[PDB]
């Protein structure tokens, strides 16, 4: 049972308060090994309390603003504990200790949980309004020294030079001065026009409200990589933090497809030596804008990062909140402002696993004792899966290694893919090899079905019917007349007719005569039909009676129906032998013209073998049975009609030829579906929308399969079809004409359909590749240009050899000499489940 919209948002609002309870505290712990001497702790504990004025400072409202109340020096509030277990005891105790809220009014802001587990567990906690990250590190310096003094006080040994109230009084004057304005002018200039949101590929769409659920992984740079990065940093004058910042910004810009990347970094902001050792809120955030346009080298990028990091650390006094309200006074609610990725360098007991994510990714790294670099990468679980973050950390380590190998190469072309993912992308997700007969042509699939069911119904048109044997005999007669007119292998036969029984007779007869058919839709303007008729240079024009299209140019014209078609009824109805025609699977099956994009239409030459594979895959995936009917509704100038014609005829089903221009009657489609028991039909998504919006669509409960292709299928439309026809199996198919109708398919059978309906997995004997501008495979989730391989790649464009070599390129992956890929010009990406997602056009 789903929650309402008001209930769903109110839940996320209530959990932001739970996120605030844990993220506004500074937890920590220390393992104590030594003689049981509590007699020295309380003396050492209260000594650090009274030493720093912030440890006992209270806050409250007075005269419309929060006031600072310096309190009389008090004692430490420690709770006695006696541990009872191990795993569940320590993990839960240490968790609720950090999540236990304080009170800014009364009650102290330093909290401690001590326990005897000889050996004691000393948990400490401070509030962020009186401390930060460093403030606990100096809390460990004093606590360790004061216990030593109380074992062998505070201020007399080494007094503190200042207290936080003096820093706040100084900041109040600095914020009003002209140095604040100039630092505000630099940050307004540095981050002007910066990308508001990084487009890192996410495994799930970004929620409307930011989800603070977080998880983390562990990553380390081994002794070799940490050593090489130190030498690389020495050679370019950068520190080890700047070298990692350059690599991470280089990785993110490559993964997100953006030129610039903004990465945040927390700084202590204790620039003045007086503030060192003091306890309080000093940490500030700097937004680092790294540009990567122009394809810089490793040295050029490190020099850019060297300039921007130094300039950022010189203007680190301005609060980051004032940077936002100046640049972005109008911000979003689904992501953090200015930046969404943070890199913290923690150069130096241990804390627990970070389960909160204030940003998309937060990379924490530190320099270990053995010279190695270790840390964690915390990610928002609502955006990324764990395996995606692990591959992300692998890319960074791979990119850092390449920078050490050569600091002069282009940084954005360094290989980052691991061998496991590369093999999965290229081979494992393309394991579509299926054993189909590579010796059969398209018309022979029909002829084999004629022998199995000669008296079964094959064609239906406005009451007229043709059985499999009757259709085959009619096609054989016309095929012999075509053979007498020079039709043979690779020769074209133009066909100009409206939908009728004779349309299918013509197509089968051309294929039987060994030629390739060229569909000429009479609805197109005469100028277009005359160009395609001249460009294809056919041997014969099969013309329906009433059509006035005249080719000239020595082209033979045969009447397809009417009284003028009677002469070729005298031909014998027997089948032409395999040698009488001479056609083979590598010969052309049809030439279908696409309008290109802007200009003259181009004839796509498609061979028999690819069409047979496309048809044989469709039956294996969907199992069309002889008793079913398919509706021939798509104009035969579109290659969708190819499987509408030849899929049912190859398996024993019947094909219902829709009325010409019949859908002009708004009720014709529904009445024909019900009246003819239509089980399978095709829609382009724009036409499917009109179908689910049409009157009486719910009467079509007998429909079995709806194939969608040609456009992007919106998930809302797919979900609308379920509500109207709960029984129909919806399938999303993708593929251009140059790859034989379709090459990927995705069943819309999931219990919950996404808004972006995937185009799916490659079909039988077909391969798919997502490549960058240099023909290299991109990481999972990264957008790139779709390339198609396998048997369904067309021969090329009829009469345009230069465009053919431009879009039909050698296949370097198939391991087969002579194989070719088709560059689609479409943008796509792999999902982590091995399915493809259409994203749009490359241009
Ligand atoms: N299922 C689909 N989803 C999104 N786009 C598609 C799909 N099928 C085809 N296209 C686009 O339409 C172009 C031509 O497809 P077609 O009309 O089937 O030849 C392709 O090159 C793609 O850009
Ligand atoms: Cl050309
Ligand atoms: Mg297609």
């Amino acid at each position: 049972a789903p929650l309402s919209f008001a209930q769903q948002r109110l839940w996320f609002i209530a959990q932001m308060s739970r996120e605030a309870s844990g993220a506004y505290h500074v937890p920590g712990g220390l393992r104590l090994r030594g003689e049981l001497d509590e007699v020295a702790l309380r003396a050492a504990l209260d000594r650090i309390m009274a030493r720093h004025e912030v440890l006992r400072t209270r806050f409250e409202w007075h005269e419309g603003e929060p006031v600072q109340c310096i309190d009389a020096e008090a004692r430490f509030p420690l709770v006695r504990q006696e541990l009872e277990g191990e795993a569940a005891e320590l993990a839960h105790w240490q968790q609720v200790e950090a999540r236990s809220p304080f009170d800014l009014g009364t009650g102290p802001l330093i909290r401690g949980r001590l326990l005897k587990l000889q050996e004691h567990v000393l948990l400490l906690t401070m509030h962020h309004i009186v401390s930060d990250g460093w403030s606990m590190s100096v809390l460990a310096h004093e606590l360790g020294t004061l216990y030593r003094a109380y074992a062998q006080e505070v201020d007399p040994l080494p007094a503190l030079p200042l207290q936080y109230a003096d820093y706040a009084l100084w900041q109040r004057r600095w914020l009003d001065g002209e140095r604040q304005q100039r630092q505000l002018a630099y940050w307004q200039q540095q981050l002007a026009g910066a990308p508001a949101l990084v487009s890192l590929p996410t495994d799930r769409p970004r929620p409307a409200l930011q989800d603070y659920r977080g998880d983390s992984i562990e990553l380390t740079f081994d002794a070799g990589l940490s050593q090489g990065l130190r030498a690389l940093s020495q050679r370019h004058g950068t520190t080890l933090y700047m070298t990692v910042l350059a690599a991470w910004a280089a990785l993110v810009a490559r993964l997100a497809g953006q030129p610039e990347v903004v990465i945040g970094t927390p700084v202590a902001n204790r620039q003045r030596a007086e503030l060192e050792g003091l306890i309080g809120f000093f940490v500030n955030t700097l937004a680092l804008r790294v540009d990567l346009g122009g394809e810089p080298s490793v040295a050029g990028l490190l020099a850019q990062v060297r300039e921007r990091v130094l300039a950022a650390q010189s203007h680190q006094d301005l609060p980051f909140e004032q940077v936002v309200e100046a640049l972005k006074p109008e911000r979003s609610l689904s992501h953090s402002p200015v930046f969404q990725l943070m890199l913290s360098w923690e150069s130096s007991l241990a804390p627990v696993r970070e389960r909160s994510a204030q940003f998309d990714l937060s990379l924490h790294l530190h320099e270990a004792a053995d010279g190695t670099v270790a840390g964690s990468l915390t990610y928002a679980s609502a955006l990324y899966e764990r395996e995606t973050v692990q591959r992300h950390a692998g890319y960074l380590k791979a990119l850092l290694a390449g920078m050490v190998a050569d600091d002069t190469q282009p940084v954005q072309r360094i290989g980052i893919l691991g061998e496991a993912e590369r093999h999965r992308l290229l081979v494992e997700w393309n394991d579509t090899a299926r054993e189909h007969p590579r010796t059969v042509c398209v018309h022979e699939l029909f002829e084999q079905q004629v022998e199995r069911s000669p008296d079964a119904v094959a064609l239906v048109y406005e009451g007229q019917q043709l059985s499999y044997r009757e259709l085959d005999r009619q096609a054989n007669r016309l095929a012999r007349q075509l053979k007498a007119l020079g039709v043979g292998p690779d020769e074209r036969v133009a066909v100009c007719t409206e939908r009728c029984l004779e349309m299918v007779v013509a197509l089968l007869a051309v294929l039987k005569a060994g030629g390739a058919y060229v569909p000429l839709d009479p609805g197109y303007p005469a100028e277009r039909l005359e160009y395609m008729l001249a460009d294809s240079a056919p041997k014969v024009l099969l013309r329906q009676s009433g059509q006035t299209l005249e080719p000239g140019a020595g082209v033979a014209v045969l009447a397809l129906d009417g009284e003028a078609s009677q002469p070729w009824q005298a031909q014998p109805a027997q089948r032409l032998s395999r040698d009488d025609s001479g056609v083979q699977p590598h010969h052309l099956a049809y030439v279908i013209y696409t309008s290109g994009s802007t200009g003259r239409p181009k004839g796509v030459m498609v061979e028999h073998a690819g069409v047979v594979n496309r048809l044989l895959w469709m039956q294996r995936a969907y199992g069309l049975q002889p008793q079913e009917a398919v509706l021939q509704k798509t104009p035969f100038g579109f290659d969708v009609s190819v499987w509408e014609f030849f899929w049912p005829l190859a398996v024993g089903a019947r094909l219902v030829m829709a009325r010409p221009q019949g859908q002009q009657d708004p009720a014709y489609l529904v009445e024909t579906i019900v009246g003819q028991d239509i089980g399978t039909l095709h829609f382009v998504p724009s036409m499917l929308q009109a179908f689910v919006d049409s009157e009486g669509v719910q009467r079509c409960r007998g429909v079995r399969r709806i194939v969608c292709s040609g456009e992007a299928l919106p998930g809302a439309l797919a979900r609308r079809l379920r509500q109207q026809l709960p029984q129909v199996e919806l399938h999303n198919l993708y593929g251009p004409t140059e790859a034989t109708v379709d090459v990927t398919a995705w069943a819309c059978d999931a219990a919950e359909l996404p808004d972006n309906i995937p185009i799916g997995r490659p079909v039988d004997n077909t391969t798919m590749y997502v490549l960058d501008a240099h023909g290299q495979p991109v990481p999972t989730g990264v957008a790139g240009e779709i390339h198609i391989g396998g048997v369904q790649v067309a021969r090329g464009y009829l009469g345009r050899p230069e465009l053919t070599r431009e879009r039909f390129v050698p296949d370097p992956y198939a391991g087969r000499p002579g194989a070719r890929l088709y560059k689609t010009g479409d943008l796509g990406r792999w999902l982590l489940d091995g399915t493809l997602e259409y994203l749009g056009r490359n241009d």
